[PDB]
């Protein structure tokens, strides 16, 4: 208070209508993938199975050779799409809006969609495939995506760009190259990415850094982006190498929807949201893990 | 429902209605006192209306 004036009551500041934050975690997981729509409970697609022979006939007759004579067989696995239901819920009270400015519901609403939206992306990293999406570091298993070594983790570190030479050759044959392919970080492990001898300096230029999606990075064309969502120990992970649009979608028959019920208990208005969302894919696999994966 | 085949509201509605429909001939033709109306075989029971 006091300053020293005829007439007391100084300052006392003003309610500021703003949401701060600081800065958490970005969710890189559910911005780089494509949409399936879909109409129905189940939805398959005749996927042809790469093939043809073209026959060619080395002599003058006539009645040779039937190319082709007969052609691939459908591979009916079935491609399914199992439609996982993730919702929330709140709850709002008529009686305390009067009391304070009348503020909250908007920051109430944004609050459950970032909390919804961390939810399906932590699932879509990291799941078992029970009541919930099976994510990638677990789908990365079922192939021998694993690679072995690291060359030292835990005691002296040393990340360098023979890594990334080991991942490209272990893919090469289930993931191409060119357009597009990702690759998800640690935050951990790019605070070690300093310097690797050829080429110097992490990813300069490497055309134009950066231009085309993905927040820093570009070794030779491949785009970088960071999910913070990894453990630490001798056995974890480090590195995931996604596929883009080449197989990897995100099936859905819906967007985000927000209902809201009261009574509720006597009175008392809620908010209800649901969502229907998981992760499918095509052909075999095309993804590599480990990577820091020995001792 | 979302997820099916859009004509199942038509269904459900006849359903109902039917089901109300065996219902209440059901209890005309054979109800009790127990918590129904008397229907018409039990009531000729009782008055030893055969």
């Amino acid at each position: 208070s006091s300053s020293v004036e005829v007439s007391s009551e100084s300052y006392e500041t003003i309610f500021s209508q703003r949401i701060i934050r600081d800065l958490q975690k970005e969710l890189v997981v559910g911005a780089l993938f494509e949409e399936l729509p879909m109409s129905s409970k189940i939805l398959t697609m005749l996927v042809e199975p790469d093939a043809g022979k073209a026959t060619w006939v080395a002599a003058s007759t006539y009645g040779t050779d039937t190319t082709t004579g007969e052609e691939v067989k459908g591979a009916l696995k079935e491609i399914h799409f199992s439609t996982y239901k993730l919702a929330a819920k709140s709850f709002i009270t008529d009686e305390t809006e009067e009391d304070a400015i009348f503020s909250l519901l908007p920051l109430l609403r944004k609050r459950l969609i970032e909390a919804h939206a961390v939810s399906i992306e932590e699932a879509f990293m990291t799941g078992d495939g029970s009541g919930k999406p099976k994510g990638l570091l677990t789908l990365a298993s079922e192939d021998s995506a694993k690679v072995v070594t690291e060359a030292k983790a835990d005691g002296s570190v040393l990340v360098t760009a023979k890594t990334i030479s080991k991942l490209r050759r272990k893919l090469g044959r289930h993931g191409l190259k060119l357009s597009k392919l990702v690759l998800i970080v640690s935050m951990d492990a790019y605070y070690d990415l300093l310097e690797d001898e050829e080429w110097q300096d992490v990813a300069q230029v490497g055309n134009d850094s950066v231009k085309l999606q993905g927040q820093v990075g570009r070794i030779y064309g491949l785009p970088v982006v960071v999910s913070e969502y990894f453990p630490a120990k001798a056995n974890s992970a480090e590195f995931a190498v996604i596929v883009y649009k080449d197989n990897f979608v995100m099936p859905r028959q819906r967007a985000v929807t927000v209902e809201r019920e009261r009574q509720a208990g006597k009175q008392r208005d809620a908010y209800y949201v649901t969502q229907r969302v998981n992760l499918q894919r095509y052909f075999a696999n095309g993804v590599v893990s480990g990577t820091y994966a020995a001792s």
